[PDB]
């Protein structure tokens, strides 16, 4: 065996068994461990190693489950994982019925927080340890936030109010300089000048037996510390858990620790493909995303137009924003994990006569209802939100699955809602939206889309939808992923209508009046919830105009979805092909039978 | 005239026309002004005398509209009104036709951003002046952020990245130690103590310096705007400021009623609001529940807390203007087997509709939310209205709704939710109802609605505001149904399928917006059953609605009781 250290280890009892001189050992398993887990491609390798020392260190001197370890983002704690009897179950992470990618609390009992949005541990944190005083309890709580997360506003926020509070606590900054893209902020360009202190050997200890950069914060500032020193973590740890008052840990570690490849390039090593740990090669993505798309279309439309600026929370890359960055240097930025400052800032460059494009997946979107409801809508601001992993996203999951967009934007008075069904009808809604008064959102999932040529830039009506199959007896309406499932299901269904309905806000008044007036029966579908979605909208709109056809809505059910592909996710919700042929058959369509 | 400085001030150019020995008195003419504006109750007089100096200072230094000068929340800027041509029109302010009671980028080129909620203004100016670098233009661009506002997470991050940026802005924190409670936060504590509190933010701070001195301000704004790099000028004013009554208590002239200038007696109101409702029966309900755990994000006041907070010391949390902390804090003290309350306005759980959402609801925890001020609040206007609560939470899975008729009702509700698994959601107006005995805990069962008046013909459903106006429209009509529809997350879909099955038409009512809310709940839940009865869905159309009194909104939304009748009558009912 390769992990005779490991191989012993069932959990964090079992770990304590260790001399604190095998633990430099340890962590070179885990690390050889977490990369052969990884090798299969689709997970968070760089984050994981770059924490292999800090979450050994913790679980070595805390005694969780009664000590609590929270994990922001929790995408860092693949070693937790393995320390806490899951080192088998790493085989089938985020996979359906396997692990969750994040720590999950119906999961483990070492799980402390469900997390996957970032910057929710200091707030989770300081909840527990108030609930922790009020009830009389004497345990630990303990936090892991990594720099990136930090430039969250409710993480700021958080920190204003532990420091206030003054409880127990300890605070673990795990700081790499790294977010996905390098991080960005103040504070991460202030605290790379601040220098490394040495602890343990112990030049630091003698010291104490040189500026906070929270002073306002009223907290116990200690470090930066090495945060691959295994030992002298455990020995900082077992000084700072027992004071009164809450403290930060700073920890500077790099981003792949233990891997040359990943550290070299921690960008792309954050979440890689299939590759060989031998060699560091990986299976490229040959395949041309709607984020490409996305990408090519505005970099393009920059070109001509100086008025377009191109806002992103800490996503340059998911978002497909690498070219643009570096066309349009003068035209984008990155505001960090911080949803709601890029909205709002988007609204003070439209306010000055810019036109903004924020570039938000829709999971995180929802960081930033109030600030487009509030700082956008009222004004009816020139604000285009592109918004990419609309719908499932599959593996990542329930706190990850973009499936709220279309519910909570379309009661915001003034904000127009488009789904495209190609990259040609996505030009048409950007060239759209960037030249017309008020807010605009583009939704499209995580996927793949044909590439068009440049200069493809059509006129399109906002608002009217497009019959795409024939029909008067039963018709779908649906847009995006679902128009591509809809389409599939009826394509040897003569009579049974498609129309692209591209439109959520507004919908097509005219057409929807004329097709619910003559078809017996219409079926809407919708990558979103069912709950007050595009299906509801069409509800609303037809008890308006007084039409009853009979309507099955098909959408994601009223249910968190768990980790699993989209396809699997959209067969059980019941809005895949063969669903929607299901469903047609229940409405008297003579569809074929399989026998 | 007692104001012969301020009759020539029609705007910032005339005010540039005094000598700077003149502004002293200038702004003594504003605060006597401001004082006599507000003396007929209901605006926000103590934090707008406060900046009376700050703001003269900045009109005089810079050059607006060329120059954009943004308020935060926009509540202090009163005075900056009176010097930007509107001085007549405060007379009217709040009034429905009149202009609003914060700075809106619609009533006037002087305004820079349309503010209600706090925190807004650093990521505003952050887009303006990387706007204005991106044009090649040259104007200035300056905030004004309270204390309070600063304690929000959007305006610290926004503040980080302003560091990172480094383009020229001035931030001015008018710092007065007050939120609308004594403000909260580490901040706050550090402040009242040669350091630069934002030295991590890479931004320049002056500080802190007299926010009353208006001549000095003026000095320091000339050697200030022009600097390169983001800059902090930290003043201290005092809430109030001009008025004794005010400066003894910031807390009551935050917003005081009609009051007499001369004596500082003002007119007590003795109504029994739903916030003095929730406030006793929480501070109730914790006496014999040790797990229940009140969250406020800077609204004790508001709330109706201020006896809670007494009484129960150790079972309050003020998380200052962070809505976001509220709800997550409250989330892990769920986690650790705590029954926490976040008592929070709806227009202000908008701020955390990711923490509902990611942090209590996708591990279904007992946080309890009870939301005042939802539906129609009036003089407040678009930025405050909560009429979007029932669309985006019933959106989230596991989140339950309620409407309390009364206060027995929210009683039973509290208790529902405070002994049952899951988040839950209890939704109020601004109002008053009637106090009810100590001990009042009904038990109800959560998910049934009530029938109120018998009637098949015609039958309304409708909960909490919007029930009262359904019970005075089928007053003297016979054969139209009421439901008290207390419940929108679970409907009662029984009792609707028995409704939608045997009447002609149904009405829904709701203080709400008509989208994805309570109306589009029962059309969802109708179609599901194959049930298609005649349904007029009313509530407020999807338009954001300007400063009025709430009865006059809801008389042009159609939801008070002479439009019920109206569509009454439209649906076939004999209508005397
Ligand atoms: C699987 O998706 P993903 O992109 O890898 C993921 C886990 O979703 C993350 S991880 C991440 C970077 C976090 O940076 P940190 O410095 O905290 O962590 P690290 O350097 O990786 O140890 C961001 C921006 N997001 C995206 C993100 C953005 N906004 C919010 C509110 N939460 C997020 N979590
Ligand atoms: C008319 O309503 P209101 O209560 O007086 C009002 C204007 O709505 C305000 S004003 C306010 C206090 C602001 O404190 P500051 O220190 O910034 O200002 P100040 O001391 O008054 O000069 C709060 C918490 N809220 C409430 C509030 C809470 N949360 C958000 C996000 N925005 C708010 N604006
Ligand atoms: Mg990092
Ligand atoms: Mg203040
Ligand atoms: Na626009
Ligand atoms: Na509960």
């Amino acid at each position: 065996s390769d992990t005779p250290l490991l191989d012993q280890i069932h959990g964090p009892k079992d770990l304590k068994r260790l001399s604190r001189e095998q633990l430099p050992a340890l962590t070179e398993e885990l690390r050889g461990e977490i990369v052969r887990v990884c090798s299969r491609g689709g997970l968070h390798l760089a984050s994981s190693l770059g924490a292999v020392d800090i979450i050994t260190a913790l679980h070595y001197v805390l005694d969780s489950p009664r000590d609590r370890i929270l994990f922001d983002v929790g995408h860092q704690a693949y070693a937790h994982k393995i320390l806490t009897g899951r080192r088998d179950q790493m085989a089938d992470i985020k996979k359906e019925g396997g692990i969750s990618g994040f720590t999950k609390v119906s999961e483990s009992e070492h799980d402390a927080i469900t997390v996957g949005h970032a910057s929710t541990s200091l707030a989770n944190a300081l909840g527990m340890a108030l609930a922790r005083d009020a009830q009389g309890k004497d345990f630990h709580v303990a936090a892991v936030i990594g720099d990136g997360s930090l430039t969250g506003g409710m993480a700021l926020a958080a920190l204003n109010t532990i420091g206030d509070m003054g409880r127990k606590m300890l605070i673990v900054l795990n700081d790499n300089e790294m977010s996905i893209s390098e991080n960005v902020g103040a504070m991460n360009k202030f605290m790379r000048g601040l220098q490394v202190q040495k602890w343990f050997q112990a030049v630091e200890a003698v010291s104490k037996p040189s500026v906070n950069p929270f002073a306002a914060m009223g907290v116990r500032y200690v470090g930066p510390v090495d945060g691959h020193n295994v030992q002298e973590l455990v020995w900082l740890l077992e000084r700072l858990v027992d004071l009164d008052g809450p403290t930060i840990l700073h920890i500077v570690t790099t981003k792949g620790k233990g891997l040359s490849y990943a550290e070299a390039d921690p960008i792309y090593w954050h979440g890689p493909a299939k590759f060989d740990p031998a060699t560091g090669e990986y299976v490229p993505s040959s395949a041309y995303s709607w984020s490409a798309a996305f990408g090519e279309a505005v970099t393009e439309w920059a070109k001509t137009d100086p008025r377009t600026f191109v806002v992103t929370p800490a996503m340059r890359e998911g978002s497909g924003l690498v070219e643009f960055s570096r066309v349009h240097p003068h035209r984008y930025l990155d505001v960090g994990i911080a949803e709601e400052v890029a909205v709002t800032t988007a609204a003070g460059m439209a306010l000055q006569g810019m036109r903004p494009v924020v570039a938000i997946y829709s999971t995180f979107l929802q960081r930033a209802y109030d600030q487009v409801l509030h700082d956008v809508a009222i004004e009816h601001l020139n604000v285009t939100f592109c918004i990419d992993r609309a719908g499932i996203v599959g593996a990542d999951g329930a706190t990850h699955n973009g499936v709220f967009d279309l519910s909570f934007l379309r009661s915001i008075p003034g904000v127009r809602i488009g789904l495209p069904k190609d990259a040609a009808e996505l030009r048409g809604m950007l060239k759209y939206a960037q030249t017309h008064d008020g807010p605009f959102a583009i939704r499209y999932p995580r996927g793949n889309t044909a590439q068009v040529p440049a200069g493809t830039w059509p006129d399109l009506k906002w608002g009217e939808w497009e019959r795409l199959k024939g029909g008067d007896d039963v018709v779908i309406l649906a847009g995006g992923k679902a128009l591509d499932y809809a389409l599939k299901a009826a394509e040897d269904l003569p009579g049974v209508g498609v129309v692209n309905a591209r439109f959520v806000k507004p919908l097509d008044e005219e057409m929807l009046r004329e097709v619910g007036g003559r078809a017996r029966a219409l079926i809407t579908v919708e990558d979103n919830t069912v709950v007050g979605g595009f299906g509801g909208a069409v509800l609303e709109a037809l008890n308006s105009m007084n039409l009853h056809p009979t309507v099955r809505v098909l959408g994601i059910p009223d249910e968190f979805q768990e980790h699993a592909t989209a396809e699997s996710v959209h067969a059980r919700a019941g809005i895949d092909a063969p669903a929607i042929r299901t469903v047609l058959a229940e409405l008297g369509v003579d569809v074929p039978i399989e026998v």
